[PDB]
């Protein structure tokens, strides 16, 4: 039927169960039934899959009014950001509203976050029940999810959110977050308790960015960088207008959800992985000491560039985990193949899986191996020799032709990919420092994913072992 149907039992239903499991099997499965391109029923819709790294160009370079992103995501979005922000808006909104927060992150601000995030890590270690003593367990995740929030808070948020994380609101996060739970891929709107307490989270979160924000300009100031007297600033649409407290407000809830659902499971791999090769992070050790110097001085802007190979056990992370593995698009006007039989249909979504194409024998030897050292023919923040384009916020790389594609491509491209460097090099830098992990019982592997969420994390709850080396 048109693109061929994957085969499934039921309607609606459909194969809804085989991609929630595991997204990656059942893709391969797939391409080894039908090729590149299948279309299965996620929940009562059509959804095609156009693999491949033509296929990833399909749908990512896509024209704006053939495939359209915010319809797909606005009722589970929507109700958890904020209206009139990201998912709210004509794609043209959400163009002006990241160029404002790619503003807000130009090196300056990078260079002021390293200490900030270095004192924030440094801190935990001090003064959290986690790593106390000189050898024993923790729950990584938690324990991980726990530093990237205060990281980020720190920096991008700014003092007054970073301290209300003393305070509970952090009650409200995990409230609010709530909203991404995978009922509520239809039922958003539906009134269940959870649902509910996510809006009274998402009440109180505004009210609270704004009366910080409202306050700060009650006394006419600026302190330094976060992206908040940023964007209280660092905001003018092209018609003249001052973005409202209430849009600054909801970005920076949106901004808060896009670190900590995408930093904090990478940083939690990258602990486990290590766990795994004791090699490697005694390799990263050395690293430090040669290019850093013996002394250690402290980390900087400057330094974490030196340090080439922490960059690869990312990269490489990365590769393997990247959260998100699949980008959904709604196909609105019928589009053609690039020389084939098809036709892909309105009410058709459209799938494209980045992690697909890089864990693939064919871009990648020996490909779920986890091993750093195979960029030792390559290091970048993701860089092409391939083509660029300015959507509205600034040239980016529509030269997305990579079979390593983890922060995206095209007009929604990641925006978050140097910090997400500048924070997870100095997070895992820190940790090299102080520690040596190691698998827990006698019993090693590495846990399985949970990809049930749309956002692949650890499935487990997954202790490892710490030794500290002083
Ligand atoms: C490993 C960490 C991260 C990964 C893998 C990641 C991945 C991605 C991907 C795949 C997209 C495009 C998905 C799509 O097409 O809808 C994306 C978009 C985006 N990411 Fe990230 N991201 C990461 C970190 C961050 C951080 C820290 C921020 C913000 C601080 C951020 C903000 C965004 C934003 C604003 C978009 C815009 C999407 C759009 O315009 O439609 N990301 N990210
Ligand atoms: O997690 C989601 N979005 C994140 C992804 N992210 C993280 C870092 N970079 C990108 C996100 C992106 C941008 C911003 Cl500003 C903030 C965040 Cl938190 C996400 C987004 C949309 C959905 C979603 N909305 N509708 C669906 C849907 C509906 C029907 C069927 C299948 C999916 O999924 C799920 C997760």
């Amino acid at each position: 039927k048109t693109p061929p149907v994957v085969f499934h039992w039921f309607p609606f239903i459909g194969s809804t169960i085989s991609y929630g499991i595991d997204p990656y099997k059942f893709f391969f499965d797939c391409r080894a039934k039908y090729g590149d391109i299948f279309t299965f029923i996620l929940l009562g819709k059509k959804t095609t899959v156009y693999l491949g790294t033509k296929g990833n160009d399909f749908i990512l370079n896509g024209k704006l009014r053939d495939v359209c992103a915010e319809e797909v995501y606005s009722p589970l979005t929507t109700p958890v950001f904020g209206r009139h922000v990201v998912y709210d808006c004509p794609n043209a909104k959400l163009m002006e509203q990241k160029k404002f927060v790619k503003y807000g992150l130009t090196s300056d601000a990078l260079r002021s976050y390293v200490p900030l995030i270095t004192d924030e890590v440094e801190s935990f270690v001090k003064n959290s029940p986690a790593f106390q003593g000189h050898k024993g367990v923790f729950d990584v995740c938690k324990t991980i999810a726990e530093i990237t929030i205060y990281t980020a808070s720190r920096s991008l948020q700014g003092k007054e959110v970073r301290s209300k994380f003393d305070s509970t609101f952090a009650e409200l996060y995990h409230n609010l977050d709530m909203g991404f739970a995978p009922i509520n891929f239809m039922l958003p709107w539906a009134p269940l308790p959870h649902n509910r307490k996510r809006d009274a989270a998402q009440r109180k979160l505004t009210e609270t960015y704004m009366e910080i924000i409202k306050a700060r300009r009650q006394a006419g100031s600026k302190k330094d960088s976060e992206d908040m007297v940023w964007n209280l600033m660092s905001c003018v649409y092209k018609n003249g207008t001052p973005v409202p407290d209430e849009e600054i407000a909801h970005m920076m809830i949106a901004l808060l959800m896009a670190g900590q659902h995408s930093s904090s499971s990478t940083a939690s791999w990258i602990v486990l992985r290590l766990a795994t090769r004791p090699d490697i992070m005694e390799e990263l050790y050395q690293e430090q000491i040669r290019v850093l110097g013996s002394d250690l001085p402290p980390l900087t802007y400057d330094n974490l560039q030196k340090l080439d190979l922490h960059a690869k056990v990312i990269k490489e992370t990365l590769r393997l985990h990247a959260p998100i593995h699949s980008i959904i698009r709604a196909v609105k006007n019928p589009m053609a193949v690039d020389g084939t039989s098809y036709v892909i249909p309105t009410s058709h979504n459209v799938l494209s899986s980045p992690g697909v194409t890089a864990r693939s024998e064919e871009h990648f030897p020996n490909p779920l191996e986890w091993n750093p050292h195979r960029w030792d023919e390559n290091i970048a923040a993701s860089a092409e020799d391939d083509e660029k384009v300015d959507y509205g916020y600034g040239l980016v790389s529509k030269g997305t032709n990579s079979p390593y594609l983890p922060f995206g491509a095209g007009r929604h491209r990641c925006i978050g990919e140097q910090f997400a460097y500048l924070q997870l090099g100095t997070i895992t830098a820190v940790l090299v420092r102080l520690f040596r992990f190691r698998n827990l019982p006698g019993v090693d592997g590495i846990p399985d994913t949970d990809y049930s969420s749309l956002f692949s994390k650890p499935l487990g709850r997954s202790f490892v072992e710490f030794e500290k080396r002083h």
